[PDB]
Parts: C-alpha cells; sequence; structure tokens
C-alpha cells in the first residue's frame, strides 16, 4: 500500500506517534515520505547485508528478523515482512521503540538529512487533525 499524505498522518496519529518523544507528527510524515515515499512495501538492501523494511524503512540488523542478516538483533521481536503490511501498526510500534533507544529520530538517516531542522509542519498541512 502507498499511503496518501493525510491518510498516513491520520494513521500515525491514531497509533500514537504525534509528539511521541517530542517529535511532532510532521516529523513522522516527513520521515516516511523520504524513507519510503509512503510505500508500505518499500525494501532496500544495505551494504552491510541488512535490509530496511516498510513505510519507515526499519532496519533488519537491529529491529526485525528477516533470516538473512548475519549478526542481527531483533529488538522489535517481529518478522520484517510484518513491517510491510498495509496496516502500519507494527511499523509504528517498532518506530516508537527505535526513537526511544537513544538517538531519537536520528535513527532515520532520511529524517536527519532531509527533515531535521526543517518546517516539518508543512507535512501535515490540510489534514483533518
Ligand atoms: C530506522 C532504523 O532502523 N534506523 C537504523 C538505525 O537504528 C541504525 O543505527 C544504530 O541504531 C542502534 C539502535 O538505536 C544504535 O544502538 C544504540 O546506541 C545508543 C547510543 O548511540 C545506545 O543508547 C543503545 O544502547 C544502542 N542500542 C542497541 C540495541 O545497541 C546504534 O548506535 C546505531 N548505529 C549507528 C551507526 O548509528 C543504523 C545502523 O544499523 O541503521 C539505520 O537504518
Ligand atoms: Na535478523
Amino acid at each position: 500500500k502507498v499511503f496518501g499524505r493525510c491518510e498516513l498522518a491520520a494513521a500515525m496519529k491514531r497509533h500514537g506517534l504525534d509528539n511521541y518523544r517530542g517529535y511532532s507528527l510532521g516529523n513522522w510524515v516527513c520521515a516516511a515520505k523520504f524513507e519510503s515515499n509512503f510505500n508500505t512495501q518499500a525494501t532496500n538492501r544495505n551494504t552491510d547485508g541488512s535490509t530496511d523494511y516498510g513505510i519507515l524503512q526499519i532496519n533488519s540488523r537491529w529491529w526485525c528478523n528477516d533470516g538473512r542478516t548475519p549478526g542481527s538483533r531483533n529488538l522489535c521481536n517481529i518478522p520484517c515482512s510484518a513491517l510491510l503490511s498495509s496496516d502500519i501498526t507494527a511499523s509504528v510500534n517498532c518506530a516508537k521503540k527505535i526513537v526511544s533507544d537513544g538517538n531519537g529520530m536520528n535513527a532515520w538517516v532520511a529524517w536527519r538529512n532531509r527533515c531535521k531542522g526543517t518546517d516539518v509542519q508543512a507535512w501535515i498541512r490540510g489534514c483533518r487533525l
């Protein structure tokens, strides 16, 4: 599923991401936009052999198990395929865990390089929230 911008904002808010750890909803919509282009099925191989999965490109080296990432931890205790569902609940639960692990949203490279310090409020403009 490729989410619309406001559709994803409403889902992220419903799953409790707005201001989770102080990150406004726009931060999460922006991060999902540049990580996956709002595509829940997005997957990307990393050079270290891990893979990034779903709307928030959660990495298999640390957060999920994909059975092909040597040295991986599975701190969200979930199959990486479960991060590709059209229902983003699992991605949100794992993102809540990730953003609380110490480096906040800097865990998302696209957020750090493209959203951090920007007018992230632009990402929720017009959404019924
Ligand atoms: C969205 C996503 O998957 N992003 C990936 C990043 O999570 C990942 O960076 C590494 O993340 C782990 C977990 O947050 C970092 O480990 C934590 O480090 C902090 C101190 O910095 C400490 O409080 C924690 O104990 C420790 N947690 C664990 C479980 O060990 C780790 O430092 C990050 N590594 C780097 C190089 O930034 C990167 C790299 O795998 O990939 C992103 O896609
Ligand atoms: Na794994």
